[PDB]
């Protein structure tokens, strides 16, 4: 995944541009996805050595970022499993494009865990 | 869950005290868990209540806080996955008493979610 704050920050700014410019998500989702990832990037700065190694911490902080986006897609459209499916692809593609415009290679390890987080979080509502 | 700032600080102080006093957790994980729970709870205090932390924004942070503790346990399986239930039940206990001592009852949902989160993060 990411490590340097210069990479995680530019990843969020790309993501906040892809999300806010995505008509798939209603305005209630565009600003909630805004503050959710904005509260995360402010946290990926208050680390142990800030932009440092962390490992366990950086890993856990990545699953917090993934679960926050995974649940947000679920919690805002749990009534319709169809919208959940189309917004998962609209979110995942916005991720993959930002992995390319900041790193140059998509790491499916973080994207597959999101689709596994969305898949599990969907059934917990059932 | 720990939306409003007052509720979040009491749960934070309880959790940090329960993790530091636990013998199951090693020395390093007590530190990394403290950083994650202080980092996560400061995110809850930025919005809080039901207006700033709406249901969608709250439930996202809840599982974010649940996954941050779940993966931290999953990552530091330095004793091997062979024995991670001891750290799962210990985190489950520490959450149950902090639930009762700061909110009145226990939330069997947020507890079993961590069980699902730890279980799925294992594979």
């Amino acid at each position: 995944p990411w490590a340097n704050p210069a990479k995680a920050n530019a990843f969020m700014k790309c993501l906040i541009q892809k999300i806010s410019t995505s008509p798939v998500f209603p305005q209630q989702e565009k600003e909630d996805m805004e503050e959710i990832v904005e509260t995360m990037m402010s946290a990926f700065s208050s680390m142990s050595t800030s932009g440092g190694s962390n490992a366990a911490k950086l890993q856990a902080m990545n699953m917090a970022f993934a679960s926050s986006m995974a649940e947000l897609v679920i919690a805002e459209d749990a009534d319709n499993p169809d919208s959940i499916s189309i917004k998962t692809e609209a979110l995942a593609k916005s991720l993959q494009q930002c992995f390319k415009s900041t790193l140059g290679s998509v790491n499916r390890h973080f994207i597959a865990e999101i689709k596994d987080l969305i898949g599990m979080f969907a059934r917990e509502a059932a």
